[PDB]
């Protein structure tokens, strides 16, 4: 019977994007996904038929603010406004007294007065603060940052990204055609799942695969952000400086992840800014493969060094390369370690328990 | 304290014209901002008001480029004075981002008969969860907010003030006026708005033909490109009663004061309630009898027989009869006026509406 207005602006299937599709999907009966922009994502939210609209500045409220009067109006007939962005929360608040609808801000960044502008920092914060009945935060990281840019703790409660666990596996066999198909049956394979940006730091992975004994290979496996195309081309020639032309793959963007993973002897999460939540971290533990990560941001909360991962300091490719060795000669506990994150990521990141968290704190406002 | 007014329109109206004197004392430290150009921006800049027009060309700056600019532009400021609906709905916006106090000063009378019904429920949300005051021009506007949901206790009745000694005129220019415009030897029933239907015009004809024909009317104002059957409607009527020696147009006029002092009578005839009748003050400054159409603000400005005359919406006779009350008992009707003067020099100077509006602002 709650009807939900769910609004992201942004047109691409980022992490947020994609962790809305899970959110939304037991709700598409009743709820709308609003866009501030048009793109790929939209395709996916029709393609799950989860109900999507792009709303834009296009010509009393009407006209002095095109974008927020839509949103408005489209609230009049939601009974809640479920904000998964920042500029999605701006509009949203300003929506949400107008309409006169409780709002929920979904927390997906880690608040960062290093790579938000203190202006949007103090505008996100206050409008949360004063309009949002509710803060969820996908870590304890992006809780953190928030209290620490003046967000009140009180509002906050964290709830990690849900996964579908059954997704994430992959028999022997296919897992061994692929590894063919790729050319890397005989290899020690380190996958890296990430667009291509500075920040994801696909630069130390293959730093660290310079320090690598030679059966060591890398897939990197995402496409090239709009703007960092200077980067890609840091890369190949990085590589090319290194003579690893021949053990680096760029796929570039793939669907397929799980059975590219399960091809993948270590996935390796290697980002050189604070990660709110690694999706890929816990992907990889579902998919029962050694992981290791940066440690910094939610890849903290996700992994216990030793247990059910590695974690390593970030920008460090010498202590990814030590890692990446230890992996290489001690087999029986990574197999172990790789068995205990299937474990315990099913525990924690099924869909299913996740979908119950939202569904319980939505329903106690 | 720098005050950041706001302001829907570029036309002069009313509010706006208000506005120029509660700006004034604050012009060295104050801005107007309005949501579109025209006379008014040009008025402002007469008076040394700074001024600035706001527009939807181009994170907010991006989601909502004008509601960003007033916000932006509010960081300066210490306080929003928001003076018209839309200006409100803005003004509120960019009052809680920029975390500044707002001011609503409301110069309408919030009618479900004249706004639709989310006009009004949105100007009211607003006002009730962002205004720390609610300043009405009238006790008709306040308690019109409060009948669509305002908060009572948000408001403050503040009247528009004048300057009182612009409405002297000697009695030798008020001779040679008559003179010139020919009417002096008539009773003279002035009336002094636009030619429009709610106006009322049309009711001070209709009252003219019961009434002796040394009663004259001057109709003083312009028409509107909107209003224009009304003026043919006009004169036809005045043809059809046979008044149209009784009659005269005089146009638009800058000089009402001066005019207001050749008339006898000056009579207000709206057919529509309103919040505040500018021309009521006027005429009373004037030390003139005036007779005005019983709603709205005007009853809060006269008390009838005592310093005016309040008729019936809508009725001529009642008009004219108050009209030949004027000829028949001039001592009676001098008293009146004279009356009118003082009180309305007690209530509507502008030295003490804006010792009202600076201690308003003090106590936020
Ligand atoms: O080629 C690719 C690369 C990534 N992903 C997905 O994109 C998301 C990336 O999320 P993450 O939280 O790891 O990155 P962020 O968006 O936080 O930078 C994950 O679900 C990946 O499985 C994908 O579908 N195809």
């Amino acid at each position: 019977h709650m009807k939900i207005l769910f609004l992201d602006q942004s047109g691409k299937p980022g992490g947020a994007e994609l962790c809305l599709i899970d959110i939304a999907k037991p709700y598409r009966d009743r709820a709308l996904v609003g866009l501030f922009a048009d793109g790929a994502f939209k395709t996916l939210l029709e393609q799950h038929h989860i109900p999507v609209e792009v709303f834009t500045n296009q010509p009393s409220l009407g006209q002095l603010a095109p974008l927020v009067a839509k949103v408005v109006q489209t609230a009049h007939e939601y009974d809640l406004i479920y904000a998964n962005t920042q500029k999605a929360l701006v509009v949203g608040a300003i929506a949400s007294f107008i309409a006169r609808r409780p709002l929920v801000y979904h927390l997906h960044d880690i608040l960062s007065p290093e790579h938000f502008s203190q202006t949007n920092l103090r505008v996100a914060v206050n409008l949360a603060n004063r309009f949002a009945s509710l803060v969820i935060a996908n870590s304890q990281a992006s809780q953190t940052a928030f209290i620490q840019a003046g967000g009140r703790a009180e509002l906050t409660k964290v709830i990690y990204n849900g996964f579908d666990i059954n997704l994430y596996k992959t028999s022997p066999s296919d897992i061994s055609k692929l590894r063919q198909q790729l050319g890397v049956a005989n290899n020690f394979v380190v996958g890296h799942f990430s667009r291509l940006s500075p920040w994801k730091g696909q630069h130390i992975l293959i730093d660290a695969l310079a320090q690598c004994p030679p059966q060591v290979t890398a897939i990197l496996v995402g496409d090239a952000l709009f703007g960092e195309q200077d980067y890609v081309k840091e890369l190949h020639q990085q590589i090319t400086r290194l003579g690893l032309e021949n053990r680096v793959k760029f796929l570039g963007f793939r669907a397929d992840i799980p059975q590219l993973m399960a091809a993948c002897d270590l996935v390796a999460h290697t980002s050189t800014a604070p990660e709110p939540f690694g999706r890929v971290i816990v992907e990889a533990m579902l998919c029962g493969k050694p992981v290791v990560a940066a440690k910094a941001g939610g890849a903290m909360e996700l992994v216990e060094h030793g247990v059910n991962g590695f974690l390593t300091t970030p920008g460090e490719s010498q202590e990814l390369a030590n890692i990446i060795n230890t992996c290489i000669e001690d087999t029986q506990k990574t197999a172990t370690i790789a068995s205990n994150a299937q474990a315990i990521a099913s525990q924690r990141f099924d869909v299913v328990t996740i979908n119950q968290q939202i569904a319980e704190t939505l329903s106690s406002l």
